């Protein structure tokens, strides 16, 4: 069985709340859509690889002060929030392979 707190964050208007924890978000879900750091950047804020491996290395502290990251991370935040049958669905119509079962 699926252990884990996973419900959907009641709608809270447009103030998209971006913590830390966004990076380490997106490290698993690469693990869990069996995609790479440029996938998953490629189809959540259609970046390159090394535009996302960065975020996971520094992993900088996020703020509405910073545009080019609060930015760019708030794009990556609604991704997330998507169902699992939905990333999915999304990192397969990009990034086509066998791998499946």
């Amino acid at each position: 069985g699926s252990s884990g707190s996973s419900g959907p964050i009641k709608v809270d208007g447009a103030n998209i709340n971006i913590t830390a924890a966004i990076y380490d978000e997106i490290q698993q879900e690469m693990k869990r859509a069996k995609v790479s750091q440029a996938l998953f950047a490629k189809v959540a804020a259609n970046k390159s690889q090394g535009w996302l491996c960065e975020l996971l290395r520094w992993k900088e502290n996020p703020s509405p002060e910073n545009r080019t990251l609060w930015e760019n991370l708030c794009t990556i935040r609604r991704f997330l929030n998507l169902p699992q049958h939905e990333r999915d669905v999304i990192y397969e119509e990009e990034s086509s392979g066998p791998s499946s079962g």
